[PDB]
């Protein structure tokens, strides 16, 4: 099913908790859609699906290109789909900077407070505030009057200290961010505080993580709160977590990472199988020497099929690399 | 919009007294969906979408493979982007045999009748039971009691007498058909008479039309009902429409086609740019002699957009060659 | 065996008698070569292999780049090969304009005369001067010495009058042609006399042939020596033989072709399974996703040997079109 | 140029007295062999050219397929090559076995010694015996017999004790050699002594070579001579090159390889561009969509020269693993 907020929470809580994450699958349309989850299925487990701003106005079609119009229909094409799977399927929305919080994150929360209103539940289950571009005292304003909103929408607001490349986050941003916005008891947050993560994937040497900056912050937090040395007050996102290490995935499990984000990953998975489609049958997808080409080739399922299910293999090795394979809250084993 | 019922009504006696048809265009995902509404709305023209049990199964995804789900994940899908255009977009389901009525067409209806049980409007504004494989006798029985329940619903049924290959519908299979079910007055019904239709796309002089058999048809019926010998009273449907003459599609609409289905060209043109992408991009598509490929050009989005515009251009020279393009009721010029 | 001076000349004039012609094949490569003379010996038929300028060049390597060394490595590799043939092949180097003849034929030329003056035969049997490009006079007094020199080293001479697009002969142009050379008795040369011709291959209605110039050309010819009016007094090269109709080769054949150059089509012939055997096997010719390519598919001979087997069908499709087939002076049937 | 006997003997004497070795690039065509004699060039070294007995009835056509045709075809075009570049090279024939002497070998042979008789040089300045698929006493009788042939040609033998995969010469099987054949006195000959040659390239710890075998073989003949211990009696080679790691590379050097046979890599350099041109001009290789394709790419010579420059550059790589760049005895620096 669709992860209900209560469900969402216990997630987070019960992955916290027990020192693993979940895989947040950026995906653009009714496919990808259906390999996240088949994946999450195939491993057992809970996940979350998202939209980036880029992947909801794809959604929306060349003909309309809105990211609000895109979102809610591969949500209302989502909340279908997760109905028939036993596993709990949170959706999110990624990235939203300042310029566009008025077309992206504040008309998706006014859809689910009059869900709310009625006695529902919200559309999202969480939403994305990335202030990281503007400085830290505006990013945090911002952050106090949306954990308000999303709160009480049942939402949980996911948010961002520090840039994600293609930097580290510093000790007073997370004294200031405790300070803000409390430990949870204003309303649950998830913290991408950044620590050298980079969106896509290079070669080794490049990437350089330092996981140890989570570790100072949840110290830092634990120190403000009058809490002992080993707590962990924030559950924090990891992004750009294709290409990485198992070895730097593990450390950031350990300071409490709760949501690894992936996206580079799943679309090289994605994308894999119909190039090899396209030319092992390059006589049957093109007309060539006046032939007219091969429907059962050309006709979109065919390929389309095998990059649905190549993409749900690279949602299974997620969960396994992150802890939350076998772990699903609805104990279907 | 979504084409209302009433709307839907009267864009087909438009196109049938105008002598004009539609497209319905077969889709499986939102990319093929967003490609055959914008196609629509670049040619100024209202439109279908339709959904076959297979393009529904492939729409539900390899981990669930059930057609009334795929059906309705899509079109809740197809409801929120269809909002977005000035164009009337009618839903439609395809093909429905005897041993699948009872797990989509049947579940289909009652979900709409609960609809407009309600007070709000069908899911979907026509279904095609297609009972050409069982005798005349049956599969207008069949027929006579899914049109009340249609009309009950506010959906148009479609009906096929005659095969579709990839034959020839006889007289006394027409007169049979007015008897049983009238000529709209217990409810509007489309007619796919066969007459030498094949679904897919072959090199010419292969497929033999005889349209001939629908201007008999219309003969046969107007003496039925004693009407005028010019009187049209079915509305046809012409399957297996990718592929054919311009001649042929012109004969058709004289005869009474409101709608043709394509479905082969339109996966052409969606795949073809797709081939193309993979070709030119192979180094950045694959991870070639230690190289790790080039996510600009294997994210999905790179070569889908190009499948979806290329797809709606096929759609709009549809809409130019059944003559519907221009017209579309909103009358946005 | 390659064709002695002697079997060249028998050649040439049986194929004018009996109206029919030769294909004069662009090769550039032990390869083409190869494909050439297996074309010719699956047809019966006699034929000519010819080396341009710029494939002489390729034939030398990037290393040298050096039409004289090209020309001559790989007729030093035909003759050891056509020995090993029933059917007679004849050597022949294609268009050298002014400002090549002292690095192209002039050199070559010498080369025959000592195999000559030892009491050999020559390493090429024709050699072509076009001279197209200069004026009537200057191009036949050019002509004229050549043909001297060709006639003395057991050589026959190709010209031009007109150009070769990728024009039309002139009357006068035919008349000095006569004037200057005789019709054989001076030494056989042929002439590519243009009437239309171009270089490639083209959509049909671009190329223009006017067959009705080559008529005019050989009765210019026949009244200037006082011959009857049917006389054929040249044996005229077809240029740009590739994309040609049908009917347009058999009405130059009526007219006195006796040589029809043949490259573009050959070309394609030879690369069109190189293209499909490396779609086919991507994931063998590339090292992918970090495989190590698959030996068997990346051998060189795997996808040379259906290019070489593709070409030589070509040229057996030329020597039936020129109506050769069958006809080879060794009569091995 | 073509090395003569004399200095090809003086080039092996070099490469053993300084513990560098030359490559031995197996050929199949013009192009192949333009690439390899470019390479040597390029890299300022001597260097050998190879056909296998598979690669001389490629040579020969697929008309012929005949092993001394395409051998001395192929040998006939290099001879006119090697003359414009100013490094020697040699000409070798590759594995022959048993049953293939009396159509490879020693026809080969005889028309080198009725060169010698009239004053001239061998055609190919190397030929292999390989017998290492019979008892150690044959081969020995069989390569005995071989030698005395081969030098009074002006030839040197390479023989084979052990197979080359795609095992482990024995202390014996190297007393034997040296006990039949001396230790060039009798003629020079080159000594495939395989130590876990493998013909092919596979991923890292398949292959396992084991070099030492050949350093137990020079003290084994060290030894029975009456020579210091520090003595090579052996001029070894090295089979199966392809894919070999640097350091297994330089202890072999070490112990007295002076040829080092290359094909595999070579194979994949020369493909490797070709597959990239098809790809990225696949709608001008392929007559696409009612398109005639583009001359300009299907013109073999686009992409052969691409494939010729790329297998050079993997030549002038193998020069400066072996360590005979810059060591041309020419001394053109
Ligand atoms: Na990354
Ligand atoms: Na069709
Ligand atoms: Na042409
Ligand atoms: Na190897
Ligand atoms: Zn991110
Ligand atoms: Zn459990
Ligand atoms: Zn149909
Ligand atoms: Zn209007
Ligand atoms: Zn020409
Ligand atoms: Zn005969
Ligand atoms: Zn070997
Ligand atoms: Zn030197």
């Amino acid at each position: 099913p669709i992860a209900t907020p209560e469900v969402y929470a216990e997630m987070l809580g019960q992955a916290k908790q027990n020192s693993y994450a979940f895989p947040a699958i950026n995906c653009t349309s009714s496919e990808t859609v259906n390999a996240a989850i088949k994946g999450f299925a195939d491993a057992g487990s809970d996940g979350i699906i998202q939209f980036s701003t880029g992947g909801a106005e794809f959604g929306s079609g060349l003909g309309v290109k809105d990211m609000v119009t895109g979102a809610v229909a591969l949500a209302e094409f989502t909340h279908v789909i997760a109905a028939k799977y036993p596993v709990n399927v949170a959706l999110h929305t990624d990235h939203c900077p300042k310029d566009k919080l008025d077309s992206y994150v504040r008309p998706l929360l006014a859809i689910s407070a009059q869900r709310v209103s009625k006695g529902g539940n919200p559309l999202f289950q969480s939403h994305m505030w990335d202030g990281s571009a503007v400085p830290i005292d505006e990013n945090l304003a911002i952050a106090q009057e949306l954990l308000k909103a999303a709160a009480a929408a049942k939402i949980i607001l996911e948010i961002e200290i520090g840039v994600v490349g293609g930097l580290y986050t510093s000790p007073e941003d997370f004294e200031k961010t405790i300070e803000a916005l409390g430990a949870g008891e204003h309303g649950k947050y998830l913290l991408a505080a950044t620590f050298g993560n980079v969106h896509g994937v290079y070669k080794p040497g490049n990437v350089k993580l330092r996981p140890d900056i989570l570790a100072q912050g949840q110290q830092v937090a634990a120190a403000k709160l009058g809490l002992p040395a080993d707590a962990k007050p924030f559950d924090f996102v990891f992004h750009g977590g294709s290409g990485s290490l198992k070895s730097e995935i593990e450390e950031a499990l350990r300071y409490g990472v709760v949501k690894m984000n992936v996206d580079t990953d799943t679309q090289y998975a994605f994308t894999r199988p119909i190039a090899g489609h396209m030319f092992t049958n390059y006589d049957g997808v093109l007309k060539v020497d006046g032939e007219v080409g091969v429907k059962k080739v050309y006709d979109p399922r065919s390929y389309l099929k095998k990059a649905e299910a190549s993409m749900s293999q690279r949602v299974v090795q997620a969960c396994n690399d992150l802890h939350c394979a076998g772990k699903s809250l609805t104990h279907h084993h």
